[PDB]
């Protein structure tokens, strides 16, 4: 029980000291380590409730029962007298660098999860390597260390979203007394891209600095796991070599899909290319209906573009569909055109991209609606947002034994372990997990602590909150209304809802009953809050706090007894009273 | 136990039906009442814990044990046959309307708490009157129905705060690619005031419409309680009269104080006048250091004014003083000037207000610093924010016997009852309670349900969250750090903190290490979160959701195991890890 924990901790930890806070012999060892720049984990037996058992169980390893005890990669090294003997005899550094492997830990992938896992393992003395490589897009776009979010995801798209929100700030400003005239002001795309790319470049640099200051080896190379302990690397010069590591963490992420139609790869782009595009896209078609598709179409329209979205069936598949529809109704009322129930058949090139004068090309798009009618239109840019996928047959030889699911994602235990006992997987390629940056970071850090510091805490993947950053934002935590009804039945579900109007919108003459929120509850479990949903400004800031209360099991009575902050949008959640079953209107 | 709840409910409700959902004899009675336009409360016994004991207990009043039973103002009226006998003989209106008093409920004070209590009472059948009168300021300012928040408080000051935030939006837009030159844009005070006052006027009108559509008598008159059940009223022609009511609720609020010095009343103004001032203030001095003073000084500086604040001792007395100092340092770095440890001695008039050409006067302010050094400077406008007080001598005859404290506030039990048994107090005049608008609204709604619908729920006044809307906003829920250290001792307190930078501030070249947040936790109680503090944009939307978690007993591990929403400011709370005791820097 406890004995199985100590055996697992001693075997994978790299350098670990078993100690007591009260002991001066322990402190003198801590002082020698280091002094010699030796990083190590530390376990304070007098802090754990069953420290007395662990102390006794240590003897099965060292034949002794006192503290301090210092281990290196599963082997007992000695007590106080024995460590100092190794110190003053110049023997200690060679002991702590003894390893059957090149590294204690190899991370494949330099993104949100990989960077987090690597930095955390180094903090407990694990000798660590982080591999990262960015395969170019079809037109050759490439970027720096840090992953999809930092370079071509959350970070550049929220910045561009903010550029879009600022257009309504300029409008709202006249109503509040500022002299400017919004209709005489325009937007410069390349100025915005330059500022976004400057910030991304400082994140690239900061990560290389952080790996250096933690003694992590960074290799800009493509990794391939060929046996449980061997990683084959190909570098910037196509030179090939093999390195070994004790533990492996796969964290390679995904890349955008293209539909299998003529002209797609040749003449269109994806979001990988959009955030550093040297020219404004101009008249744009977005193909898809994911949050990537709706967020990108949304800010392009706000920046003055002529934007159309082509929707195969529904918006935001997998999210609450009433919320999805309200999100789309708002974008359509503020400029974004929709071609509903429609798929593309081919893209035809009329103008090549004008790389000299810095202008987009011109394309002809042909498709069809679900009733057979035809679609034909010209656009300057075609953006595909039709999902994302890993390509683990490029990271992972089939002979190693890592089981994959139907979609090509790694099947893992609830401690991130794959079917091969020393190989783990985190982030987007972990099958069945929410694909989100804060999830990948938490999974990476907690895994690093279990591998190298004897921690036990697991990552909790339930009820992770989300926010879709459309022109009007949409934040959520928990089940959709239709999922709650499907799971418990309509008679056990109660939904409280209300419209609302931000106070900032009054003087600026904006819509009265467009913002909206609801709580979906379970009658038979004390009116437990099963899902929360809000459409409105700053929806992410609104939603985050409530996710702690949902984690804790919050009910409708808990919301009722909490008092609101006034004047805020978020306070509407503390006074909700109209139910859907009542049939009373939710307008205010 | 159950006995005396039923007694209290029946003696107090105006029209109450004890019913069952399954019974069609009640459904026949309910429809008779809806058709006759008789509002009433309804106690469904088949949906209560011990509904079978009340059924028995009801016979102490009716001599029958069956359902339905209908009561009017304490008196049993009949079963299903006896009520339809009154409906067929058309004796029913006269019975439901007969009362010992003119009204079941008189509300003195038509503001946040008073309007809320009156409307909720009228739902359940109570014959309700709501009195409101706005005594003019010394220079004669006056406004309409709705109270301090609506007319001269939360609503107009956050609207003016938003006009100030938009100035930095115009600045930020350049860096995001928009083509405006912020240097060449100015602000028009009177344009702002017109927009703000038009919204307030639509809220005055909305309240009068709401009162009428609930059959609430609204009297624009000054009320004085002369006896426990008698209220003397004086209308706009100084016509005196007397009405009577069963229950009385006092909700008359407070007004600003003036310091006892020459010139202040004559030549200065307060917040009561600021929000409808017809001229721009020009060069302004604010005297005080509360949230009113800092909030007003904040947006006046952002609108281009020349603003000085005169501080006796400290900023934001009663709030966490590390947070208060960070607030004031931000204001000082963005154009607010402070005269520290200084008080005023007199205000001298140099120019009279040019009420024709719409211009302020000119004033000479004389005062001294705390060491003894003298202060003397000219300003166009002087605003006093040195606190607010009630004046119940205007409202309340000392012979009625309602106990006040040494401040003049009403001493109440935990269910809002005064020392006279039919008289209650709510809102700012309730002694020791937080003086906030959502608190008044909840207090008054919950009391109305206890008086007239047999509810038992009390208002919870603990851990109510706040937000100070200074140029950088400051939200808080729970104890300040000094208050926790004092109550539990410095060794039982751990504090997690961190600076942060909003993503939106990166491209706009704003400051790196100014926003800040902290969790104040108790070690010996599972690291319970005693207080949450955040300085940054949108701080009210950030804090609100966490108030629910804090109401539920959240610990640091509850925050840890919740996943962030990326990219937001609020997510920084889910990964805090630097303690104050460790001495590591909180910078980014
Ligand atoms: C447009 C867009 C917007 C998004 N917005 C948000 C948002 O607002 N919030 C949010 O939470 N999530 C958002 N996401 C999702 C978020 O980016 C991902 O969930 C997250 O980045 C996944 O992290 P990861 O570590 O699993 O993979 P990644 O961050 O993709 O890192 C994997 C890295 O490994 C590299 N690599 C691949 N193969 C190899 C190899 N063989 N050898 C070496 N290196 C290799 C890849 O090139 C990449 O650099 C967005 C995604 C997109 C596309
Ligand atoms: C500048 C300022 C800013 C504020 N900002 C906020 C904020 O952002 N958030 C927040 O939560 N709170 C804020 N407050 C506090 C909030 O306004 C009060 O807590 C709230 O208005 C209290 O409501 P009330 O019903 O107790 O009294 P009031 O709202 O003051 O209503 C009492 C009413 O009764 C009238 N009256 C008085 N005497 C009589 C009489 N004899 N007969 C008839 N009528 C009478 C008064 O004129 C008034 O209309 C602010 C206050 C100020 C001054
Ligand atoms: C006694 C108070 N009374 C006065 N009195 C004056 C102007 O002396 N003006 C009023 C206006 C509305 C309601 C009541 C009013």
């Amino acid at each position: 029980g406890t004995s199985q924990w100590l055996r697992k901790t001693v075997d994978s930890a790299a350098v670990i000291l078993f100690s007591k806070t009260t002991c001066p012999y322990c402190k003198k060892v801590k002082d020698v380590l280091a002094e010699a720049k030796i990083k190590h984990a530390t376990i304070e037996l007098d802090q754990l409730s069953n420290g007395s058992a662990i102390q006794k169980c240590l003897a099965s390893f060292s034949k002794i029962e006192t503290v301090p005890q210092m281990f290196v990669r599963g082997k007992f090294i000695g007590d106080s007298q024995t460590v100092l003997k190794y110190y003053s005899n110049d023997e200690l550094a060679g002991i702590v660098n003894e390893s059957k492997y090149d590294y204690d830990l190899i991370v494949i992938g330099g993104g949100s999860g990989g960077l987090a896992a690597g930095k955390e393992a180094a903090k407990y003395g694990a000798k660590t390597a982080v591999l990262d490589y960015v395969e170019p897009t079809p037109i050759g776009t490439t970027w720096g260390l840090g992953g999809t979010c930092v370079n071509v995801g959350c970070i550049p798209k929220k910045l561009m979203h903010q550029a879009g929100l600022l257009s309504h700030a300029l409008e709202d400003a006249e109503h509040f007394g500022w002299s400017l005239d919004r209709s005489k002001i325009s937007h410069n795309w390349s100025t915005m891209v330059e500022g976004v790319q400057s910030h991304i470049g400082s994140l690239n640099w900061g990560y290389k600095v952080a790996l250096r200051d933690n003694q992590v080896t960074y290799l800009n190379a493509k990794g391939r796991l060929i046996s449980p302990h061997e990683v084959q690397i190909t570098d910037k010069n196509q030179k090939v070599s093999t390195i070994t590591g004790n533990k492996i963490i796969l964290a390679t992420g995904e890349r955008p899909k293209y539909p299998e139609i003529p002209g797609a790869v040749e003449y269109g782009i994806t979001s990988d290319d959009l955030f550093s595009l040297p020219y404004f896209p101009g008249k744009t078609l977005v193909i898809g209906a994911s949050y990537v598709a709706l967020e990108c179409a949304g800010f392009l329209a706000s920046l003055g573009g002529d934007v159309t979205v082509m929707v195969r069936s529904i918006l935001l598949r997998g999210f609450d569909q009433q919320m999805a529809e309200k999100v789309g109704d708002y974008m359509e009322n503020h400029g974004v055109k929709f071609a509903k129930l429609c798929v593309p058949d081919e893209i035809k090139q009329l103008k090549v991209v004008d790389t000299e004068n810095n202008k987009p090309g011109l394309l002809l798009v042909k498709g069809h609606y679900t009733d057979g009618k035809k679609f034909e239109e010209e656009f300057e840019t075609v953006i595909f947002a039709v999902g994302r996928e890993p390509q683990l047959s490029k990271v992972l030889c089939e002979t190693v034994g890592v089981k994959l699911d139907k979609n090509g994602r790694v099947v893992c235990t609830d401690d991130e372990q794959t079917t091969v006992s020393n190989v783990y997987a985190i982030g987007d390629i972990n099958a069945g997990k929410p694909q989100l940056t804060p999830v990948a970071i938490q999974a990476g850090r907690y895994l690093a602590r279990r591998l190298f510091a004897g921690a036990t805490e697991l990552t909790d993947y339930s009820n992770v909150a989300t926010t879709v950053f459309t022109p009007l934002e949409y934040g959520a935590c928990g089940l959709s209304e239709e999922d709650a009804i499907e799971k418990y039945g309509d008679k056990d579900i109660e939904v409280y809802h209300s419209n609302f109007k931000p106070l900032e919108w009054t003087v600026a003459h904006r819509e009265d009953n467009v913002c909206y929120m609801k709580l979906v509850c379970r009658k038979s479990d004390n009116m437990r809050v099963l899902g929360l949903h809000v459409l409105g400004p700053n929806a992410g800031e609104i939603t985050q706090g409530y996710a702690v209360a949902i984690k804790m099991g919050a009910t409708k009575a808990d919301f009722d007894r909490t008092i609101g902050i006034h004047p805020t949008c978020s306070e509407t959640f503390t006074t909700l009273h109209v139910t859907k079953k009542s049939g009373v209107s939710p307008i205010v």
